[PDB]
């Protein structure tokens, strides 16, 4: 039929090639005659896919041998406060480098739980960039330092990531998780949704220092401690299976295409269509980030005023793009274009763009 | 290439909703996009979103002053997120003993707060539920707790107290939408949606409003996906999908009462057979509490257990080992579980005994 364009934020596009092959093998999964949805989680064939989803992770990021990786319900969300209540103990701080809203619902949630502190943050310019890490104010009793790596609703991201050593540096790597390559010994924890970057909705990846936490902590709910997860392998009680299964099938993808370097200077080039777009405009479009700080997976951006902000999103939306609408908390316009999207895609949005501007 | 899916949890869904699954799992309602690629903020999910609580409210008839959830985390968060909400300081959490499933809630509540055994047939190894007559009530319970289908014993309520001195509450798992229900019985309801509704990934919790908070964690209050209707963060949209599908299949068949039908016939076959078998099968449950979801059985000793379990396994049937804690065999026949596969398992359950 017509055109789609496919730039939802959260859940997003996902690579067709995993959604053909869960479609083939939907009612008779690895000749099981049982959709994998319909199997026990004790099978042995989801516990192949369990195990390789695991496996091409560790892979694809190069995860030491020290870390576990861990498949959880509950979303980013729920890692917020899991976070602190595993580590942030009496006397220690939870200390936040606040650079944007999904920052501050982290940060919130270690309130609760804690003392907590601001290491620097970009909230009085409005998010528009990632702040020097000479600023971090460090704490000696810090439980450890937090981070949002790519700041979904300002479009803002770490180039980089600050070397830490008096504490666990933890990131919520939501939107732009195995977009580019990482060095995951830099960190202590690092987790993320699946759904914007890594397939559906319904599960959490959660990479940890197995030492910093395969150890009970007193007083906590049996499925709020880390180390509940990682002893079982997290099959502690049942696995969002489908859910895991898709993520499996979106990593295949990834390691079919070249993996994380290779989806990097895709990632790279598609970004590049729709910022240059932005920077030819004259400034008849207008991006939120400072130019250092540009994310790769959302490219937010406004036009002159909020009328023309409304013609742009209405003539898109006929024109068969989903998902531009920036985030309710702030307006605008924001393109998600993370690994699955295409980049023609892109390029047609640049065109919706070019267009928009000249019959302005 | 004859398979009989007998799984415990996750379990066999309806053949219609995992073939509607297939069909449109790559352009959901004309929008050329899945399901699992939608925004759930969009119209397009919350349609089905808001089609998946409809349902549950019709099929179940839950009256308007109880509230649906989709959570994530499985019943087992639940289990610590009761208690978090509900077990203020000088109450009690209450729990009705009936299977290990009980004892799991029960833990997670003695870590915070009093907590209280109101009846248990744990020292008759839970072969049966408990007379009402018998619940030790307390003026401070904060709520009684019950597990409606002792998923591992093979036992089940077959009706419900009358509580009104706290909330009833119920871990509904592996009996939800099994058979009618008096919904107005109950301050909540809980179940994973993996053993009669759909696939793991959602919980369903139905809460009385005004039933169900400083200094609990956001994600973890009733009242902040009450408030926002479990569109806080982003949901399980596939499992919901998947959810809303199972439930049509339900709506489809005639609802509760068309359900309870099937279930008591598959029940019955293997019910039948067991007692019909002269000592040779023997259930576990008390007739008076046997399951209609999970029939719990054994063979004379371990090794004809052994050699039926590796017959059934050669057969195509799945699923029948009994739960590593008690052994034995379990045949799971929740709702999608069909006719055909229970009548399977009667004619090799004969066999089986003839040829011993
Ligand atoms: C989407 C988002 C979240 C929220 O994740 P849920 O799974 O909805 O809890 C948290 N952090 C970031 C950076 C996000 O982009
Ligand atoms: C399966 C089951 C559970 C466990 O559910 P999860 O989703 O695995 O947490 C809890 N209670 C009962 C009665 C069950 O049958
Ligand atoms: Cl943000
Ligand atoms: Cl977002
Ligand atoms: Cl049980
Ligand atoms: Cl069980
Ligand atoms: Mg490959
Ligand atoms: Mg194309
Ligand atoms: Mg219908
Ligand atoms: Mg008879």
């Amino acid at each position: 039929v017509k055109q789609v364009f496919n730039f939802n934020a959260g859940p997003s596009a996902l690579p067709k090639p995993a959604l053909e092959r869960a479609q083939k093998e939907l009612l008779n999964f690895n000749d099981t005659q049982m959709s994998v949805m319909e199997l026990s989680h004790r099978s042995q064939s989801y516990e192949e896919v369990h195990e390789q989803a695991q496996n091409l992770l560790r892979e694809l990021l190069q995860i030491p041998n020290d870390y576990q990786i861990l498949f959880l319900q509950g979303g980013a969300s729920l890692q917020f406060t899991m976070l602190p209540m595993n580590l942030l103990t009496k006397g220690t701080i939870g200390n936040y480098v606040l650079t944007g809203s999904w920052s501050e619902k982290a940060l919130k949630e270690a309130k609760l739980l804690g003392e907590t502190h601001i290491a620097a943050s970009t909230k009085a310019n409005s998010y528009q960039s990632i702040p020097d890490f000479s600023e971090f104010q460090l704490n000696e009793n810090d439980a450890y330092l937090h981070i949002t790596s790519n700041n979904t609703i300002y479009g803002t991201q770490y180039q980089n990531f600050p070397e830490i050593n008096h504490a666990p540096l933890i990131a919520d790597m939501s939107s732009d998780i195995l977009s580019r390559p990482l060095k995951v010994n830099q960190f202590g924890m690092i987790y993320a949704g699946a759904q914007k970057n890594l397939g559906p909705s319904g599960v959490t990846v959660v990479i940890v220092k197995k030492d910093l936490l395969n150890t009970k902590v007193e007083q906590v709910p049996t499925m709020l401690q880390y180390a509940t997860h990682i002893k079982s392998d997290s099959l502690y009680n049942t696995p969002p299976t489908f859910s895991i299964y898709m993520l499996r099938n979106v990593l295949d993808w990834i390691k079919d295409l070249g993996g994380a370097e290779a989806i990097a200077k895709q990632n790279e080039e598609k970004a590049k269509i729709i910022y240059d777009t932005i920077d030819e405009s004259n400034g008849f479009y207008v991006g939120h980030a400072e130019k250092g700080s540009r994310s790769l997976m959302n490219v937010t951006f406004n036009l002159r005023n909020e009328e023309l902000n409304q013609q742009f999103l209405a003539k898109a939306k006929e024109q068969g793009f989903v998902g531009l609408n920036g985030h309710r908390s702030v307006g605008g316009c924001r393109a998600s274009i993370y690994n699955a999207v295409p980049i023609d895609a892109c390029i047609a949005l640049r065109e919706l763009m070019i267009q928009f501007k000249e019959n302005a």
